[PDB]
C-alpha cells in the first residue's frame, strides 16, 4: 503494499490560539520506511501569526517513523484505510493547545484534516512573544490501553535567552480498522523548523522518527 | 449599560474527539441577580455521542450576584465586553478547550463560542453519558498579569453513584481598561432543568452568586 | 457525650523540605462545634526554618468545621477513636508537600503525630525566599470515593507584590471505625498566622471552618 | 579521580507510605563507566510492605549511568564532595511519592541517605494491591535550569493483567561543589527486581543506563 517508499502529504489545518483564528495548508514528502518527512506551509488566515510556530510544528504522521520488525507497526498496517489521533498539549506555565487529525490515503498521498485549538497561553509568555528557538530530540512512550494505541512524552522547547520551556504531551491514536496491537515501545522524534520567511508565512518543516526497544 | 434583564443569543462550533458539532441558544437573565436560562438546539453532528454536561458550563460571569463589598470585573467591561478561555481538565485525561468572545447589542449579549475536547475515553462517563449533573461550585478569582483568572474544582454526580471531577483554569479579558478585583469568590449552580431524549434540546439554569470567603 | 465543647490539641510533627529535616510541637485549644480553634507551635529542630512557614500551617483537624445537623459530620462521628488524613499539596512551580496525621483522642485532648515532606521546591520561589504572606480563605469539596472521604481544593499564598501563589490540596481523610458517610459537600476554611517572632520559631496559629453544601 | 572502574554501595532508606513507616537497608556494588549496578536490600522495619515494593526501586544513583564524552558528566563531576537529589513521583491514579537522597563518598563505597514518603494510594489501586510487575525501560530527559540539573521522565509500571501504570517524575539533581554544567541530553533506563523473598524482605535490584544525545 500500500505505502510505497516515497509517498507525499497534502494538509490542511483549521484552528485557533487564544480565541485567534487561523488556517494553514501544507503540502510535503516522505519516505516513511526510514521515518523523515519534509513539508512546506503556507499561512492562509489570520496571518501574521501572533504565537510562537513551533506550538503547531509536531501537529504537523506517525507512519513517517522507522520501524525495525522486532516492534508492530500500528501505523502502516492502518492504511489504506488511515487512521485518527487526538493530543492534548500541556505546557509547563498552564498554555494548552489540543488537536486532532483525520489522516486518510489518496493513491501516494497521505490528507490530513488538522484541528487545533490552544487557549491560556499568558500574554507575556514565551509562546505569544514568540521567544522559542526549537525542539529538542524527543522519546515517545507508547502503550496500549483499551484497545488503542496511545503517545506519551514529556519534551521542552529551546528558549531564546537560555534555559527551556516543557511540554507534556498525552497522543491517543485510533486505526480505523481492526488492527493488531503492539508492546510497549519508544519512538524517537527530531522535527526541526529547516527555512522560513519572516513571518512565518511560509516554513519549511523536517521530522525524523525512529521506534526503538530501550535500552537493549 | 446593563438593564436587569438582559438577552441571549450564542451559537458554539465545536467537536468532541475529532467528531463535529454546532449549538445555538437563546435565553434572558438577571445579571445583578445572578440568574440566567436559555434554551439550545443542535444543528449538526446530532445526535450528540458525549454527556450534555461538559458542554453546558461554557454556555457569562456577567451573571453573578455582586456585593458592593467585591469589584466587578464584568459588569464593568461592558458595553465592550469582554472575552474568555478555559481548559476543562476531567480526571481521566480528557480536556475540553473552549473559548467565548461576548458582546452586548442592546440588551442582548452574543456569544461566539469554540469547544475542543479531546483524548476523552470510549469507556468514560461523558462517551457513555453517566453524568448526572455539575454539583454546586465555588471558584476563585484572582488577577494574574493584568487580567482575571478563575480556578474551581469541581465534579458530576455519575450514574451508579460518585463523582467525577473536572479543573478549571480560566482567563477573563476585558477589551477596555478596567479595575482590577481583589482575590473573592463566586458560587455557582448549574442544573439542567429539562431535555429531550437526545438532547437535541436543552434547557439551562444558573445561580451565581459572589463572595469575600468566610467572614 | 464523646467530644466537648472545648477541647485541647497538642501535636508533634516531623519533616523535612528539600532534603532538610525539622521538627515542630505544639498545644492548642478549639471548640469543634464552633469550628474554630488556635494553638502556639515551637520548632524544635532543623531551626530556624530556611523555607516559608506558611506551607506547614495547613498541616496544623477537621473536627474543627461547624456542621449543620442537615450534613453528616464524618470526622466528630469517628471518635473516640479518632482518624487519620493523607494529603499531598501540589505547588504550581513544581514543589510539592507530602503530609500525613494520625489523629487520636485521650481525655479532652487530641494528639497529632505528623509527618510532612516537601521537595523541589526552586532556591528563587516564594516558599524558600519566604516571599508568603498568607493563606488566602478557601472553599473545600468534599465527596466520598471508595469508601474513603476525601476534599480536594485550590488555594493561593498572597505575595509580597500582590501576586499570587496556587497550591492543589488533595486530601484523604480515613475514619478508623466505621462511621456513615456524608453526601457531596463544602468546608469553609480562613487560617492565618495571627503571631509570631522572627524567624519562626513561635507561631500563634488560628483556624475557622464552617462546612455547607453550596448555592441552594 | 578517585571514582574507580568497580564501587560499591551501602544505604538506608526511612519512609513512609499512607502513613505506615517502614525502613530498609541494602549493599550493593556496581561499574560507573558502563551504567550498571546491583544492590540486596534488607527491609528492616514496616513488618512485610503492603505495598508494591516496585514504587522504591526507583529511589534506590545517576554516576551509574554510560556518558559519551562529549556529553558534560554532572555527576562524577561532582566528586568526592558527592550530590544531592530531590523527586516527585506523580502516579496516574493520585498517589504521589516523595523521596531525597543525600550522596556521600568515603573510599571506594556510595553512601546514601534516603527518605522516601507516598501518600493518598487508593485500596483498589495497583500499589495497595500489589498488582505490579517491573518499571519499563525509559528514558529520562535531563535540562539545566536556574543553575541546577532537572530530570524529567514519565514513564509507566507494566501491570500483573497486561495493563499500564503510568508515572510522572520530577527530579531535581544539586552537585555539593560547583561543576561545569550540561546542554540537553538523555538516559536510558533499564531497572528490574530479579529476585525477591515472598514478602521482598529481600530483593535483587539491577539498573543499566546509558546517556545520549537524542536522534541525530
Amino acid at each position: 503494499a500500500v505505502i510505497k517508499p516515497d509517498m507525499k502529504i497534502k494538509l490542511r489545518m483549521e484552528g485557533a490560539v487564544n480565541g485567534h483564528p487561523f488556517a494553514i495548508e501544507g503540502v510535503g514528502l516522505g519516505k516513511p520506511f526510514e521515518g523523515k518527512q519534509s513539508m512546506d506551509l503556507k499561512v492562509k488566515e489570520g496571518g501574521p501569526l501572533p504565537f510562537a510556530y513551533d506550538i503547531l510544528t509536531t501537529v504537523f504522521n506517525r507512519v513517517f517513523a522507522k520501524y525495525p520488525e522486532n516492534i508492530v507497526d500500528y501505523f502502516k498496517q492502518s492504511f489504506p484505510e488511515g487512521y485518527s489521533w487526538e493530543r492534548s498539549m500541556n505546557y509547563e506555565d498552564g498554555g494548552i493547545c489540543n488537536a486532532t487529525n483525520d489522516i486518510t490515503l489518496d493513491g501516494d498521498c497521505y490528507i490530513y484534516e488538522i484541528r487545533f485549538d490552544g487557549v491560556n497561553f499568558p500574554a507575556n509568555g514565551p509562546v505569544m512573544q514568540k521567544r522559542t528557538v526549537k525542539w529538542e530530540p524527543s522519546t515517545e512512550k507508547l502503550y496500549v490501553r483499551d484497545g488503542v494505541l496511545k503517545g506519551d512524552v514529556n519534551t521542552a522547547l529551546s528558549l531564546e535567552g537560555g534555559g527551556h520551556y516543557r511540554c507534556d504531551f498525552k497522543t491517543t491514536y485510533k486505526a480505523k480498522k481492526v488492527v493488531q496491537l503492539p508492546d510497549y515501545h519508544f519512538v524517537d522524534h527530531h522535527i526541526e523548523i529547516k527555512s522560513h520567511d519572516k513571518d512565518y508565512s511560509n516554513v519549511n518543516l523536517h521530522e525524523h522518527a525512529e521506534a526503538h526497544s530501550g535500552l537493549p
